[PDB]
């Protein structure tokens, strides 16, 4: 037997840093979950007991605050770089860094229509993620996305003409719920190293906020002939929008709401043009998935 | 041996109800999850097998749907007051219906700045929720919640001049994070019956959106000198609010965030007033209770 | 305003121990996670910033830790009786403790049919809790329960003869799938401190080995006629092999697995006497509570 | 634009099936979670709205129980592979279909010592999957994997000769807790297609039992020199015991327990080999992983 892959390091890493404006006494806090897994020339602690490969994952670990004290922490793509690339360049035989973050969301409060200097609020699981790819000699590849945003609309989707055979009892609709919890990633050229990625700071918040912007839109605009429709011009507008992005990935639930025949109860009418009260299904759920790059 | 007390029924029922303006188009949708529970002559079901006393478990399910087709759903605290009243008015046998009702966020979105009229948001996992307990006999309980609020403060909380002895190694402090997840409870009057609950009714949301700006504003602005200070300083402004209310509880965890001494690491200064980079614990976390009545 | 009721302290205190015997090497450990929370002469610490009266949760944290130290930590019934005997033997202001214990599951391997020495496997999600109050001036109060028991039977179970009026559609069953998840409490007679919870430590866990075993095996046997009536069988057998035992409670969720009708494809045959393929619900379920008592 | 790569179908759905043995009078029951996603010529619904492309997700989940209620659904390889082959040879526009399949545990009651015949018990949420890939002219790729493991070992684990730089506060130990949850995962080579995968149906179960048993042997009898030395060896075992399968990966977090240094009250020792109270770690938590291949 022989060792094909091998990577090891820290997971659910929580870090909070806080950033003090003196001049101003405005406050800005930053919260976020990291996981750092290293590749390299380690096959000998599994094969033969060498720990003198092995950084310890509790370095690890100290490497994560260590690099949060000393680096800004946003935007998440450049925190994850420096990160990744300080393990491939402080340790010769480290040749791969695997970095994920997970950015979890603090807003800041509105008291009395007026932003407070040191209050936040925690608006929503969605969340904001980087993975970060750091390899000796071949540059710095990122994906960013944002994840955990549920939406719903109450009318404007539809699906008729679908596949009828001896398994469909699927009706045709003109009329349905659509919902959701959108999974939305957008994958960068390839970067050539830390001073490439700082060259674009200013696109990764930009190309966020793009992405959000874009997902909420078109979902609520569109006339929605099925999911596989709807997530396909989102992602076509955010490649427009970005060139620096190649792939943009959709992964959406769709979320069951079922009409309930009350008929049988005094005549009570409430299916098709009729239907007010529906009951939610927690499962199954449809899952629809498309990666759309360029020409 | 002999039934002391007993109560069945259904829990997890999850409800949609959409509401079509036909003038102006414009669709707001509402989901709740609840739980119906019943008490009163029952006890052969358990002791002899005589299922005759039991609506069954089904048939309750049933009733919410319909109850939610036939009334409207909102405020909570009156749909549930309706169903719990059908029970017992519906079956002479049935003395008691005890209903719990958890509100999801479906907030409108805003697209380019105008409401959109059919497409909606999970704006966070706050809830709203009521407590029902319909008595015959002794008329309508209800208490009301918010609940999974959760907030960051991260400077102006203290706590010092706590008991010191040979179990104590917390070192007093000045300046600290606080994070709590809010639930906060008020408790309405006894109310007679149907006609009184809705006779209240425009009360309900404009005590619940009361209770959310005073926790949020009062959580903001206190210098606070403990979770246990700040906390009743919350429950006595909702209580001086609206005369109807007889007691507010809160339950607040205090969710740590530790320093991390990085001196060991060249000298790095990360404590006291160099602190910029947090661990956020988990747990173990304090747990701080109180119930605040009137004099 | 006043303060009505007022509790604090610390949760989710998680806490390992483990025994080893020199003799033989055999290692034994215990998993526990734990909450404290005290009551007493602390409303000043609400209404005036009196920190002075807090006995910090850090501190009771630390008296976890210690405690469990210096004292068995089974059966829990006993660790909970000792800890919360300290706190208000401790402290003069302090009146009540409120201890809750959730026990893990750690059991010990078998290794080629030999049990090992030091190898230990969560086997199931079960676990077994004590709530142990302890009043000054009114003794100890001990509830002890198992939770998280789930089981299941394919056939022996039946539902008949229910209330059938105009909200019912459920269809009479002589043969069903039962599922449930069990929560057993039984509630032991008041103690008058801590000297007599030590005289009948025997018990602790010879009670609950009979609970876990009645509930089975009643469940196993049973040709239930419903949730209710095989419930009821059980809690009666409890409360007549330990005469300690005032109240026995049961909570039982009825976890649903519906017939799936195929008929439509094929003339497939799915139902009643030919039913093989089900449809586990995940929501909604029938939830049936019972407390039992001495005549 | 252009789509890169599409995928859709029906997840999280529930099915249970009872076997019933007429002679005996035994019944055994199987529950599954199953995911099936399809790809092929299907990019039109996603570019120009044409549906008539799409088998529908709720057609999907029709066939899963159809296909359950034909054929055996055990062992989970055969299911899997008649379940992704009915796709690819039904519909002549789909090329390839994914199958995730997530046993549960339901384990048969002994009452008095003796099997139950139709009474069963949820011990441990521990999992058997597999995932399945039928592609059309390149065969059946199948991974089996247990998942939900959760084992700990007090004593005979060691973690020294590790790399020690100015990030490293780690101490070296001879005599540590370890404790994990076991991922681990073996890939067949490819089959040719069903037939193939028929011949070898008793490999499939006898495997997952070997796995298992080497896992758990591997896991009490190492005095392990590090997660990485243990899992190695675990890997080479069932490699050498099943030439049918091609690699075996484990994935392993390292789920920490602290010592309590209780040395600042009253000179208690606690740490070292006084060690008997510790604290669990909810996070963070190393992860290892490893994939193991033949030479
Ligand atoms: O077994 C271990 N492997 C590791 O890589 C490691 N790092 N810190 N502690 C550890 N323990
Ligand atoms: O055992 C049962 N008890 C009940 O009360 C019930 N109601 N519906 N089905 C049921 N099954
Ligand atoms: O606000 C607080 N209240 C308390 O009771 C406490 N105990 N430790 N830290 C604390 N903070
Ligand atoms: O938008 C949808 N896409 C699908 O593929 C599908 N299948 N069933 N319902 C559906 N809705
Ligand atoms: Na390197
Ligand atoms: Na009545
Ligand atoms: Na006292
Ligand atoms: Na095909």
């Amino acid at each position: 037997s022989a060792v094909k892959a091998a990577r090891y390091g820290k997971d659910n890493v929580r870090v909070y840093k806080v950033h003090k404006d003196e001049k101003t006494g405005v406050q800005t806090v930053y919260e976020m979950t990291v996981c750092v897994l290293l590749e390299g020339e380690i096959e000998t602690s599994y094969t033969k007991a060498d720990n003198s490969v092995i950084v310890a994952t509790d370095s690890i670990k100290n490497t994560i605050y260590i690099t949060a004290k000393q680096n800004p922490v946003t935007p998440p793509e450049l925190f994850g770089s420096i990160l990744g690339t300080h393990f491939i360049e402080k340790y010769n035989h480290i040749h791969a860094a695997h970095v994920n973050i997970v950015c979890h969301r603090w807003t800041r409060m509105d008291i009395d229509g007026k932003p407070h200097p040191h209050s936040f609020i925690r608006d929503s699981e969605e969340k904001r993620n980087v993975q970060v790819d750091v390899v000796e000699g071949k540059g710095i590849d990122i994906k960013s996305s944002l994840s955990g945003l549920t939406v719903l609309k109450s009318t404007n989707s539809q699906f008729w003409g679908f596949l009828r055979d001896e398994y469909t009892t699927l009706k045709e609709t003109w009329d349905r719920i659509l919902s959701t919890d959108v999974d939305a990633t957008w994958q960068w050229k390839n970067f050539s190293g830390l001073q490439e990625v700082r060259s674009h700071v200013p696109k990764f918040d930009a190309t966020w906020a793009t992405a959000r912007e874009v997902t909420l839109k078109t979902f609520a605009e569109d006339n929605s002939a099925s999911v596989q429709a709807t997530m396909y011009k989102m992602a076509e507008q955010i490649l427009a929008r970005q060139q620096l992005i190649e792939t943009v990935e959709y992964s959406l639930p769709n979320k069951h709401y079922f009409e309930i025949d009350l008929s049988w109860h005094k005549g009570l009418q409430n299916t098709g043009k009729n239907a007010e009260v529906f009951a939610p299904q927690s499962d199954p759920n449809g899952l629809i998935k498309c990666t759309v790059g360029r020409s």
